[PDB]
C-alpha cells in the first residue's frame, strides 16, 4: 500500500505533531523544531495540528 508522510524539508525527518506547510512554495514543510529555528521564515506557513 502507498503510505502518505510529510518529511521536514529542514531536518529531512518526519513531521510529527504540528505541520508547518508553506503557503507560497509548492510542497514545502517544516517540523516544529526547524520552524522554531527560523527556517524559511519569510514565507507564510499553514500551521495545522
Ligand atoms: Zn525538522
Ligand atoms: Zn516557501
Amino acid at each position: 500500500h502507498e503510505e502518505e508522510d510529510v518529511i521536514c524539508d529542514g531536518c529531512n525527518g518526519p513531521v510529527v505533531g504540528t505541520r508547518y506547510k508553506c503557503s507560497v512554495c509548492p510542497d514545502y514543510d517544516l517540523c516544529s523544531v526547524c520552524e522554531g529555528k527560523g527556517l524559511h521564515r519569510g514565507h507564510t506557513k499553514l500551521a495545522f495540528p
